């Protein structure tokens, strides 16, 4: 599935991403923007063998098992392809574990290079929240 923006927030806030470990709605909107282009399906392989799954590119070298990554661990514990379902619930559910860990949204480094320190409120402008 392909998001909408607001669509997506919508979505984010439903799960209870908002204001999560202290990160604004639009910080996760801008995120996911980046990492996937809002598309649940999207995939890419890193080069030590790892692969990165779904909306927030959760990547299979630490979070989930999809059983081609030797030496991984599975902290969520959740196949990989459960991250790329039209319904969110196990990529937020997972995301809320890596932003826990102690190095917030720094895990994305697409949030690093492209949100972190910008306007993300503009994110969810205009959205019915
Ligand atoms: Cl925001
Ligand atoms: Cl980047
Ligand atoms: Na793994």
């Amino acid at each position: 599935k392909v998001f909408g923006r607001c669509e997506l927030a919508a979505a984010m806030k439903r799960h209870g991403l908002d204001n999560y470990r202290g990160y604004s709605l639009g910080n996760w909107v801008c995120a996911a923007k980046f990492e996937s282009n809002f598309n649940t399906q999207a995939t890419n392989r890193n080069t030590d063998g790892s692969t990165d799954y779904g909306i927030l590119q959760i990547n299979s070298r630490w979070w989930c098992n999809d059983g081609r990554t030797p030496g991984s661990r599975n902290l969520c514990n959740i196949p990989c392809s459960a991250l790329l379902s039209s319904d969110i619930t196990a990529s937020v559910n997972c995301a809320k574990k890596i932003v826990s860990d102690g190095n917030g949204m720094n895990a994305w480094v697409a949030w690093r290079n492209r949100c972190k320190g910008t306007d993300v409120q503009a994110w969810i402008r205009g959205c019915r929240l």
